[PDB]
């Protein structure tokens, strides 16, 4: 799949985006990749931040559906009209689909100021789009009109421009050493999936698991950082104090409030202990882990932020965890792939890792349950 290797372009901090087309003749947008969410949703209206924006009055191909939509989310609103017209994907598969698109006419937080994207596609599935599970996904319809296969893996390579790649339709062996390892997809929603156990530098937290993903943990490439339910984070924190105790720093930190700064080149990675998160595997007591790195979750902004944070909407593996692996995304079967990614950013002494199989019993009793 080589025409799609390096399709995703981002400013840290900002997300990863994609080129797409949409309209006719195809007006080009650069949009944001997100598995958080489930709705194609683009600037259509001059807002001062953007650099271009979907004008639908210049597309034969555009159809009204004469419904609006508003979208209330944790860190803005976006609302818009719906329609469907005709999406590509430069750097995707040699096709043309008929799409969901909702033109973004008043929004607040949204777009950033200073970013190079003008729109978000929502890869999750129907469940939670808006205004409901009747507005079909993009991705739901690529594969209904299309031989596009029924997956796409994305390599998130990691203000510092970042790159990437989002491989549709299939996996390219080229971006990940070692073995794929398969959690499954809890429920089709989210991508939600189910976290066993947690170590910090080889030590379990031992918690009762379902503390892990209270109410839900899911795979996000639209969020930054990986986020942790309180009561984790707490547990969590606690033990990277501990672990990296040999330099000390302020508690705003922990907290994100503050910055953590050492001479260029002299940052103590060593100090900073490994994250392992044990996955539900695809065998009845049958686990994987994958381990990340300091350099995946402290954030250059050579200074640093402390990119894990508290969540009260259970733990999201954000750009942390996923700049760590190359993530397959396998919605035929309703699974999670991780592997090493060939691009993930680590020193000499320790590498992201994908290990397995591991013995835990009672994985079906950490799954939260209304
Ligand atoms: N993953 C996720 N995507 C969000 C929030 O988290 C998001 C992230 C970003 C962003 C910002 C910075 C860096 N990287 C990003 F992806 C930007 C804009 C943005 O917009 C929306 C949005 F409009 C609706 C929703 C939802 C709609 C319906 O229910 C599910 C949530 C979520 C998001």
């Amino acid at each position: 799949f080589v025409e799609m290797v390096d399709n995703l372009r981002g400013k840290s901090g900002q997300g990863y985006y994609v080129e797409m087309t949409v309209g006719s003749p195809p007006q080009t947008l650069n949009i944001l990749v997100d598995t958080g969410s489930s709705n194609f949703a683009v600037g259509a209206a001059p807002h001062p931040f953007l650099h271009r924006y979907y004008q639908r009055q210049l597309s034969s191909t555009y159809r009204d559906l004469r419904k609006g939509v508003y979208v209330p989310y944790t860190q803005g609103k976006w609302e818009g009209e719906l329609g469907t017209d005709l999406v590509s994907i430069p750097h995707g598969p040699n096709v043309t689909v008929r799409a969901n698109i909702a033109a973004i006419t008043e929004s607040d937080k949204f777009f950033i100021n200073g970013s190079n994207w003008e729109g978000i596609l929502g890869l999750a599935y129907a469940e939670i789009a808006r205004p409901d599970d009747s507005l079909e996904p993009f991705f739901d319809s690529l594969v209904k009109q299309t031989h596009v296969p029924n997956l796409f893996s994305l390599q998130l390579c990691g203000l510092a421009s970042v790159g990437g790649s989002m491989i549709i339709g299939g996996i390219d062996h080229s971006l990940y050493t070692g073995s794929l390892w398969y959690t499954p997809i809890r429920r089709e929603w989210y991508y939600e999936v189910i976290i066993v156990r947690v170590e910090i530098n080889g030590q379990d937290l031992k918690m009762d698991c379902k503390e892990y993903n209270y109410d839900k943990s899911i795979v996000d490439s639209g969020t930054t950082n990986l986020r942790l339910p309180k009561k984790v984070f707490e547990a969590a924190v606690k033990s990277i104090k501990a672990a990296s105790s040999t330099e000390k720093f302020p508690d705003g930190f922990w907290l994100g409030e503050q910055l953590v700064c050492w001479q260029a080149g002299t940052t103590p990675w060593n100090i900073f202990p490994v994250i392992s998160l044990y996955l539900m595997g695809e065998v009845t007591n049958q686990s994987f882990r994958i381990t990340i790195l300091p350099q995946q979750y402290l954030r250059p902004v050579d200074c640093y932020k402390f990119a894990i944070s508290q969540s009260s909407t259970g733990t999201v593996m954000g750009a942390v965890i996923m700049e760590g692996f190359y993530v397959v995304f396998d919605r035929a079967r309703k699974r999670i792939g991780f592997a090493v990614s060939a691009c993930h950013v680590h020193d000499e002494f320790r590498t992201a890792a994908v290990e397995g199989p591991f013995v835990t019993l009672d994985m079906e009793d950490c799954g939260y349950n209304i």
